[PDB]
Order: structure tokens, then sequence, then C-alpha cells
């Protein structure tokens, strides 16, 4: 085989120096809003309810006598 082509894992890199020492790298679109907060994501939650999910129903039903 050949691991030549695998070097790429190497380019990767990019030589990580992301530093402001002479001019850096600010833009006008740097110090733009930028709002977010996916919660959708985190549904998985929702499976908590289902242990008491009318379970506060039940004091609702009391009134009934």
């Amino acid at each position: 085989p050949r691991n030549t082509r695998e070097v790429f894992a190497q380019v990767k890199q990019m030589y990580k120096t992301p530093t402001l020492k002479y001019f850096g790298g600010f833009n006008f679109s740097q110090i733009l809003p930028s709002p977010l907060k996916p919660t959708k994501r985190s549904f998985i939650e929702d499976l908590l309810f289902n242990k008491v999910t009318l379970a506060d129903a039940g004091f609702m039903k009391q009134y009934g006598e």
C-alpha cells in the first residue's frame, strides 16, 4: 500500500498560529450579532416528563369531589 496520500492529515494543522501581532484579523462583520439557541435538539429531556405527565392533572381531579 501507500500511505503517502495521508499527508493531508498534517496539512489540516495549517500552522495553528492565529494571533494578532502586526494586524491580526479584525473585520466589520466580526463585531456583528449572532443569536442562537437550538433547544429542539435537546428534546430528549421530554422523556423525563413522561414520568409525570398527568401527575399534576391528578390534583385538579380532586376538585371533582
